Formats: C-alpha cells, sequence, structure tokens
C-alpha cells in the first residue's frame, strides 16, 4: 500500500454546529477513498448528511452518497469511507490539489477545503517502457523540467525504488556513475498526464536532487510534494 497521510481536521465542531470532521484519502487497488471520521459534538441528534465537492484540477467527484443511515448522536463519532472518482468536471484550482467540499446535515450546510495529495491518483499503469522513456524525455520541452531537493533522505536506490514503486511510481532504469546512482522513473496520473523523474543520489550528500519534466510543468511541485512524504515516512 502507499503513503496515506494520518487524518488532520477539516471542519471543526465550533464552526460547524457541532459537527466535527477529520480526514485523509488514500487509494486501494486502483480505488480512492475519502476517508473521514465525523463526530457529533452538538446536543442534537444529525441526520440526513449529503457532501458534494466544487469542481476541481482533476475532476474528483463522490462516486455514491455518503454511507451515513442511522442518526449520528450526541457525542457519536463514526468513521465513514467515500469512494471517489475523477469523472467528473475539471475546473483548475489554485492551489492545483485543493478541493473545496459542502457537507450537509440536518442542521445547516458546512464548507472547507482540504488539499489532495497527489499519489492517491498515480494510477497502476504508469511504468513507461525504457524506450519510450527516453523518447518522450526527450520530446518534452527541455524548459518544463523542473529541479528539486529531496532533504536530508539516506535511504538506498533500492529502498527509494521500492518505497516509490509501492506508490505507483516505476523505477524504469538504474544507472551508477561514479558512485552516484541516477534513478529514472514515470508515472501517470488519473487525468493520463504523465510525469518523468530522474532522482540522483550523490555520496556524502544528505539531499537528493528531483527532476522532473511533464508537458504539464505546474504539476511538478506536487508530484515533488508527495515524492518527499513518501520518503520521509
Ligand atoms: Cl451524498
Ligand atoms: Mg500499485
Amino acid at each position: 500500500g502507499g503513503y496515506v497521510a494520518p487524518k488532520a481536521v477539516w471542519l471543526p465542531a465550533v464552526k460547524a454546529k457541532g459537527l466535527e470532521i477529520s480526514g485523509t484519502f488514500t487509494h486501494r487497488q486502483g480505488h480512492i477513498y475519502m476517508e473521514m471520521n465525523f463526530t457529533n459534538k452538538a446536543l442534537q441528534h444529525m441526520t440526513d448528511f449529503a457532501i458534494q465537492f466544487n469542481k476541481n484540477s482533476f475532476g474528483v467527484i463522490p462516486s455514491t452518497p455518503l454511507a451515513i443511515h442511522t442518526p449520528l448522536m450526541p457525542n457519536q463519532s463514526i468513521d465513514v469511507s467515500l469512494p471517489l472518482n475523477t469523472l467528473g468536471p475539471v475546473m483548475k484550482m489554485e492551489p492545483l490539489n485543493n478541493l473545496q467540499v459542502a457537507v450537509k446535515n440536518n442542521i445547516d450546510v458546512f464548507y472547507f477545503s482540504c488539499l489532495i495529495p497527489l499519489n492517491v491518483l498515480f494510477v497502476e499503469d504508469g511504468k513507461m517502457e525504457r524506450q519510450v522513456f527516453l523518447a518522450t524525455w526527450k520530446d518534452i520541452p527541455n524548459e518544463n523540467e523542473l529541479q528539486f531537493q529531496i532533504k536530508e533522505c539516506h535511504l538506498n536506490a533500492d529502498t527509494v525504488s521500492s518505497k516509490l514503486q509501492n506508490n505507483n511510481v516505476y523505477t524504469i532504469a538504474k544507472r551508477n556513475v561514479e558512485g552516484q546512482d541516477m534513478l529514472y522513473q514515470s508515472l501517470k496520473l488519473t487525468n493520463g498526464i504523465w510525469i518523468l523523474a530522474e532522482l540522483r543520489i550523490q555520496p556524502g550528500n544528505p539531499n537528493y536532487t528531483l527532476s522532473l519534466k511533464c508537458r504539464a510543468p505546474e504539476v511538478s511541485q506536487y508530484i515533488y510534494q508527495v515524492y518527499d512524504s513518501i520518503l520521509k515516512n
């Protein structure tokens, strides 16, 4: 299984007439979930739960109604797994991975936003053939290449590769070049956009250089972020 961030408070009870939501996102065998905990810190029973998202960069929507079937009584706390997909309307948000959410119950409708970690959008079929990798890297404009630093990393190339693989980031080739390990990696988003990467591991340097090439370079910063998280967790 890939990296899953710990649940964070998305909607505090005091801003939502007692409704408290905490959440995170996961990806389970090709399926994306918004995993939440709803707690009723009010003095009335809560019913009639419903959820919707604003249009967003990767076209993320719930794929079913929110599965809360019984009144959530005062002091009660339930875990809710909401399946998502990427078939919904697309509107480019800033930041690119922001998701606006509305949750309703019988008391009111409440709004909050949260940030989607892009690794849940990394698809299973994201392993480029070596031949295709080289050709695609070359095809993408050199100006699209962006460099980032994975600070303070001490994992071996092998471990880097295995962890990334667990998050559908595939190592296509490894080059040993005078002690340095150069890992060439591919991944593919739910929207079809490929991201190619060169990770440079040097002896004595506690920082790895991650070089990313993408036809949509605005995405790169976000791949870096979760790449960093996967290596640090
Ligand atoms: Cl719903
Ligand atoms: Mg996989």
